[PDB]
């Protein structure tokens, strides 16, 4: 199938997505409803159950709602069965209503439905091409008290029925029980709780386990991607190890949730998107965002910034998840603000590079501050919204030009208040011009594009206070005024002649595992792959066409590779790059030395002979390594994802900078289990 195809759970590039919260949506099936002092089927506290269902989301999707918006993606609350208990805080009675308190991951939530439900919501969606994303929170199970295991479930954690163990008397060690984060460091935000939030263990073997299998079932179920919650409080190791089972088995689309603030840019962010086998939700272009068009607190030239700087320090910057907003922030539309700043926002998130996210409400202008009132129940599924018919206009273009999905960013006007941006791929172009400025007009004039000679219409039809646009030789656009609050998008699209490469996944995997190639231009006839020098031909290249290939990964030894493909004639597309290809299966490691003393400034690496620990070379170890919580200086630690039942050598190194101080002695060896956890404990040696 093509690389647009509904199929695809290897790409969402092209897709648009629609984030649901099930129980604000609608109430298809009033018979599953929570009762009680649990329920409020007038949705007036919003903490409570109002009756948002599984079946109310395919009543929408077979009625037209999402279909005729555009939208060919949603993302759904956790599904997993929640704690039936009502929490009261300080007299606010609280449910689970969000599905972020699990307590059986192989279990459904009764409120949402049954699994028969679930698996009519994926054949109900697929059959309106419309893919399903499922959110996803193994950090924790729910609200607990050591101290008072009356307090709602004890943050119980049961296997199918089963329990397994609670909060309180944890004797198997299943959670953690050092204390609440105070988000001071990563570590800290780590290995703590998460609020009072049952700290899950994930050295656990237990845990581990019943984690991945509890995936594989929902894998089966027929998901088209996961959002993973909280990944900035789980261990990178183990998460890393986690991707590795989903892919080495049934890949999907992943994305998780690393909140970062306004102006916060974290390096760590940066890397655990581009070595984790996950990509991330795009917080720096969230906050940006709303800086320039909501609260006016930076201008088109921080916008341009953060456009440049993402696409430099991601390495696959087409996979980061955007959006205006979400169920942990303030609305995007403010009740007394000016509308045209929420539609701006709209245009400028389809147009722009990534995966585009749209929390259910905007459409209707839904205002709300934050937690819970920004999660109301939708007040209505009306068409005639100005902001409904711009994603209605804008969503299509990602499906049918891919320069908008695949395309390159770059900058062809700018000042304070317009942002002219040209998308590009292949024989495709678009490009969209914003004027932020609600009072003043703009006069564009020196506008140079990649646009044919030609006039171009506005694909917004005006919608916007769009324009034509006149475009001579080399490009070079007719002098033109934009419009206040004006927003116009101008297109051109071509077949592209050559092999181009414009997506691939997964992006980490052991050999024999399947990828996906998507792109353009690769004609009908097989071609060859090449994974480094390796060419791949024949067999191994399970499905191949224009759009898309479908290879398998050879044999070749672990390492970072790059992509390459080669159509019947020889000619050679553009390379593709941090392909990463695994050892084999991963299990998750804890490494532990004593002793390690260090300068303030100097950390503590680990390096070994495996392309998971970066084969010998400083330059790639793992770390800087921790301190602090589990344990502490001299001692460091560090949970690593590593080939399981592999017998590795290893070592430990001091880094500042690119100096580097190697460990003493000979190297230490061991034998990776083959399932679950282990914890390697060693002294540093001099
Ligand atoms: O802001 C968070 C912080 O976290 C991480 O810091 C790393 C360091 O980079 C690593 O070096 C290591 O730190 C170790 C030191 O290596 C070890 O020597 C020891 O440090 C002692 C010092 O010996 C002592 O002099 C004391 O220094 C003073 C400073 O002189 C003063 O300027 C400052 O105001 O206060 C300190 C505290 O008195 O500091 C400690 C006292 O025990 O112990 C630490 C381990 O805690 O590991 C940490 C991670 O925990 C990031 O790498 C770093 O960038 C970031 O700044
Ligand atoms: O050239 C191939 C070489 O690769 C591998 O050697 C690695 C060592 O096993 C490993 O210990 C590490 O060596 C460092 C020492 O530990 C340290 O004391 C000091 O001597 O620096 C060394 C790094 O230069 O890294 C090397 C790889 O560079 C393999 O195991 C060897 O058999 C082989 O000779
Ligand atoms: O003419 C090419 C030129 O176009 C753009 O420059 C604009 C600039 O952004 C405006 O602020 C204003 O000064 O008009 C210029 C047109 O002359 C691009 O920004 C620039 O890179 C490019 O060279
Ligand atoms: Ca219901
Ligand atoms: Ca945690």
């Amino acid at each position: 199938a093509p690389d647009t195809s509904v199929s695809n759970k290897q790409n969402f590039s092209t897709d648009v997505i629609y984030q649901i919260f099930t129980d604000r949506f609608s109430d298809g099936n009033p018979a599953n409803n929570p009762t009680g002092a649990a329920f409020d089927g007038t949705c007036t506290n919003l903490r409570l159950y109002c009756g948002g269902d599984w079946q109310g989301i395919i009543n929408k999707i077979n009625d037209g709602y999402l279909t005729g918006m555009g939208v060919t993606a949603i993302w759904i609350s956790q599904p997993v069965e929640n704690i039936y208990s009502i929490i009261n805080d300080s007299g606010v009675n609280n449910t689970a209503y969000h599905g972020y308190w699990a307590r059986d991951f192989k279990k459904t939530n009764p409120a949402y439905g049954t699994i028969a439900d679930f698996q009519n919501l994926i054949a109900a969606a697929h059959a309106k091409n419309i893919k399903v994303i499922i959110d996803f929170a193994p950090n924790h199970t729910s609200p607990a008290s050591p101290d008072q295991p009356s307090f709602a479930e004890n943050g119980r954690l049961y296997d199918n029925g089963t329990l397994l163990g609670g909060y309180t008397n944890d004797t198997q060690n299943l959670f953690h029980h050092n204390g609440g984060t105070d988000f001071s460091t990563t570590e800290n935000g780590i290995y703590k709780n998460l609020y009072d939030l049952a700290d899950l263990n994930h050295n656990n073997s237990t845990v581990d386990v019943y984690l991945k299998d509890a995936i594989k079932m929902w894998l089966d179920l027929g998901i088209d991607g996961i959002r993973m919650d909280a990944v900035k409080h789980m261990p990178f190791g183990w998460q890393k190890s986690f991707m590795a089972a989903v892919n080495n088995y049934k890949p999907v689309f992943t994305f998780g949730e690393w909140f970062l603030g306004v102006n916060e840019v974290s390096p760590e962010n940066h890397k655990f998107a581009n070595e984790s086998g996950m990509s991330l939700l795009d917080f720096r272009f969230a906050q940006k965002v709303r800086q320039v068009f909501r609260d006016n607190t930076d201008n088109m030239y921080g916008l341009k910034a953060m456009l440049e700087g993402s696409a430099a320090d991601y390495a696959q910057v087409d996979d980061q998840v955007t959006f205006i907003d979400n169920h942990d922030m303030e609305r995007f539309h403010a009740s007394n603000a000016n509308r045209r700043k929420l539609e701006q926002a709209l245009a400028f998130t389809l147009t722009s590079r990534g995966v585009p996210a749209i929390y259910y409400g905007t459409e209707q202008y839904m205002s709300g501050g934050t937690d819970p009132d920004n999660r109301a129940r939708i007040p209505s599924f009306s068409t005639s919204t100005t902001a409904y018919q711009v994603i209605q206009k804008l969503a299509p273009l990602r499906k049918c030009n891919p320069a908008i999905a695949y395309g390159s960013t770059q900058e062809r006007w700018i000042n304070n208040d317009v942002l002219i941006y040209e998308r590009k791929f292949g024989s495709n172009v678009a490009v969209v011009a914003v004027n932020r400025n609600l009072n003043a007009p703009a006069s564009i004039s020196g506008l140079v594009t990649s646009l044919p000679q030609g006039s171009y219409n506005d694909v917004l039809g005006g919608l916007l206070n769009g324009n034509t646009l006149s475009v001579g030789s080399g490009g070079a656009a007719s002098n033109f005024t934009l419009a206040a609050g004006g927003t116009a998008v101008w297109q051109y699209t071509a077949a592209t002649a050559t092999p181009t490469i414009g997506h691939v996944g997964p992006m980490m995997a052991k050999p024999g595992v399947t990828i996906t190639i998507d792109g353009r231009g690769f004609g009908s006839s097989k071609g060859t792959v090449y994974f480094g020098t390796t060419a791949v031909s024949g067999a191994d290249i399970t499905s191949w066409e224009d759009t898309q290939i479908k290879v398998k990964i050879p044999a070749v030894a672990g390492g970072n590779y790059n992509i390459k493909v080669a159509n019947a004639a020889g000619t050679a597309s553009n390379v593709y790059d941090n392909f990463e290809v695994l050892s084999g299966d991963q299990v998750s490691v804890r490494f532990v030395v004593n002793n390690a003393t260090t300068a303030l400034g100097q950390n503590v690496y680990l390096t070994g002979s495996v392309s998971e620990l970066g084969n010998w070379d400083p330059a790639k170890a793992i770390g800087p390594m921790y301190n602090q919580v589990v344990y502490q200086y001299p001692n460091w630690y560090y949970d690593v994802s590593v080939p399981a039942g592999k017998t590795i050598e290893f070592k430990f190194l001091k880094k500042q900078g690119s100096t580097v101080t190697w460990e003493g002695g000979s190297n230490h060896t061991f034998t990776a289990p083959s399932s679950g956890t282990a914890t390697i404990n060693v002294n540093w040696q001099p």
